[PDB]
């Protein structure tokens, strides 16, 4: 009802968008093909919600698209794939709060580091003259 008319009893709140997390940061995931998006959960009502909604998760997000998503409310870190990073190029993730209304902004752009993006490699070597 566009600004029509109502009365039929019914009190429905509003709920989210869940207060976004903060403090991102990749420190080093498992592996080398991965990283730890690390972060600080905002803290929850006593009853599970942040800003009115039921937050679930986390989300990862690259150049829009969702790279990883951690089904914990209050998960400070969370593992995400490299290899996602590359094929968009995106030098940098950020985390969104996830809840059963839905998502919340992005967090801030943690820029992953290149030494992380790049995969491992053996010392090289050559021919020993002197």
């Amino acid at each position: 009802g566009s600004s029509g008319s109502s009365g039929v009893e019914f009190s429905t709140l509003p709920a989210g968008p869940p207060a976004p997390p903060q403090d991102v940061t990749v420190q080093a995931g498992v592996t080398p093909a991965t990283i730890r998006v690390s972060w600080r959960p905002p803290v929850l009502t006593p009853t599970g919600l942040s800003n009115g909604a039921n937050v679930t998760g986390y989300g990862v997000y690259a150049k829009g698209q969702r790279v990883a998503e951690v089904i914990f409310p209050t998960a400070d870190s969370t593992a995400v794939e490299l290899v996602r990073l590359r094929s968009l190029e995106a030098k940098g993730v950020t985390v969104r709060t996830l809840s059963a209304q839905g998502e919340s902004v992005d967090s801030a752009v943690a820029a992953v580091p290149p030494e992380l993006l790049v995969p491992p490699t053996p010392h090289p070597s050559g021919p020993s003259s002197g």
